[PDB]
């Protein structure tokens, strides 16, 4: 049957990994779109590097000036999107195809402000403190803080996500965090 796609998602820090990690280990399918993003831009890589060649250095496509470049100009990142984002789906449906099971999840990093929102059957948000948020990414690259503080502003704030968002996660010790990605689990009989 039909299986209903569920979005994950959280800002930076928020630990959305671990909450997938946590469903993968308790037997779900969690397909991870970042993954995708980067298949997808390796598969259309031509088409990028005709559509940017300030990026192609030496035959090769280079991510980061492809980035900083995208990230440069609004019109560019959009262009951009517009190549990545239908591949990106056109395996997400080759991916799902090779499925059965009735529940499938989505890490989607910026899923609403890239609009996924009226794409999936629900949407999971896990949220957490900031400060607990910064911290556990200054554990990651020890940014500044003050660094981290502006990319966290990079996305849709988590009130906003929080006040659209189906589902909502909280953060403290694995326990309880367990215990509520079982009881959102369980408003979808799965098992």
């Amino acid at each position: 049957k039909h299986p209903i796609i569920i979005g994950i998602t959280g800002n930076i820090g928020s630990g959305k990994s671990t909450v997938a990690a946590l469903l993968r280990s308790w037997g779900y399918p969690v397909l991870d779109l970042d993954a995708l993003a980067a298949r997808a831009r390796e598969n259309k890589e031509e088409e990028l590097k005709r559509l940017f060649p300030e990026a192609v250095v030496g035959g090769r496509l280079d991510r980061r000036a492809l980035a900083r470049l995208v990230f440069s100009d609004p019109e560019r990142l959009k262009a951009l999107e517009a190549v990545v984002h239908p591949e990106v789906r056109r395996l997400l449906m080759e991916e799902l195809s090779r499925l059965e099971a009735p529940l499938v999840f989505l890490e989607i990093p910026l899923l609403f402000e890239k609009g996924w929102e009226g794409r999936l059957h629900g949407t999971l948000l896990v949220a957490a403190p900031l400060e607990e948020r910064v911290r556990r990414v200054m554990a990651r690259s020890g940014l500044s803080r003050e660094e981290v503080l502006a990319r966290e502003r990079a996305q849709m704030p988590e009130e906003e996500k929080r006040k659209r968002a189906t589902w909502v996660l909280e953060n403290t010790g694995s326990l309880e965090d367990l215990e509520r990605a079982l009881k959102a689990v369980l408003a979808e009989l799965t098992g």
